[PDB]
């Protein structure tokens, strides 16, 4: 699974394109590497979960303001009503998903309406109404939970936890810089849940992502459909907003 194949929207193609000490905004993204016409066009990318053995995985959206400019004013008054709802309004993101390993522990106290099980596996997906549903004081908790592997140590996970703020560090500071207008882009959180793994890499993580071209765990930018790029027209203050929030949140873990 070298690859990652997404249905081409117009929009996301041209953000792609566009792109492609701080960090530059292309190091957080997939690599795109082309379309291919199936016609039904196909975005091209690097696959994330490559080289993960168990990878866990949250998808945060950012952003307070959910509705870019194009947006038709039916669809405009649904995106206000997401972000007056959920945490993407107060904090600046929300939790959008994640496919994790099951903690029997945690697993019983979840309802049973806010993820899908399977036999075939040691995976659950946590859905939509999960994220949609926290608050802004139990939503750091939905973050724990997300960390909260069985077999991981807890010195594992707190390096783990410490890794991450470090990426949201870093994040910060490429998004003072980049001028460009991202609505309803994701960060895409990925750690390794096998501890076999950990013991290969001799728990050594790489701050930022490898190189596809030219990981104990990563965090990503994904997502481009209502994004284009603003030269001269400034940060990103709407996206930066949830940075700050999870800031916030990872130093209140590591406290
Ligand atoms: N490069 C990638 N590698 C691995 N998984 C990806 C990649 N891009 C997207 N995904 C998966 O697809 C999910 C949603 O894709 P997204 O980019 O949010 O699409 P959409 O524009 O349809 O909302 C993510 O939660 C993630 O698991
Ligand atoms: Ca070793
Ligand atoms: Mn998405």
């Amino acid at each position: 699974g070298l690859l990652i194949f997404k249905p081409a929207f117009p929009q996301e193609l041209e953000f792609y394109k566009a792109i492609q000490g701080d960090a530059p905004l292309c190091s957080w993204m997939p690599t795109y590497l082309g379309v291919l016409n199936e016609s039904k066009q196909y975005l091209v990318l690097e696959n994330l979960l490559y080289g993960f053995s168990k990878p866990n995985i949250l998808d945060i959206k950012l952003g307070k303001t959910l509705y870019d400019s194009k947006a038709s004013l039916e669809k405009r008054e649904r995106m206000k009503r997401v972000s007056e709802t959920t945490t993407s309004g107060s904090l600046g993101f929300r939790i959008c998903g994640m496919k994790i390993q099951k903690n029997p522990s945690v697993l019983n106290q979840l309802s049973l309406e806010y993820y899908e099980e399977e036999a075939d596996s040691d995976y659950i997906f946590i859905n939509k109404l999960y994220g949609r549903s926290r608050t802004d004081q139990n939503v750091s908790d939905a973050i724990e939970l997300y960390f909260n592997n069985p077999h991981l140590s807890d010195a594992r996970k707190h390096q783990l936890k410490k890794t991450f703020l470090k990426r949201l560090q870093l994040f910060y500071n490429t998004m003072l810089e980049e001028e460009v207008r991202m609505i309803s882009s994701s960060l895409l959180f990925i750690y390794e849940g096998d501890p076999e793994r950990w013991e290969l890499l001799n728990d050594v993580d790489k701050l930022m992502r490898d190189d596809f071209i030219d990981s104990l765990s990563s965090m990503s930018l994904i997502d481009f459909a209502h994004s284009e790029i603003t030269p001269g027209k400034g940060y990103d203050e709407n996206v930066i907003e949830g940075v700050e929030t999870l800031l916030d949140i990872f130093m209140k873990f590591l406290e």
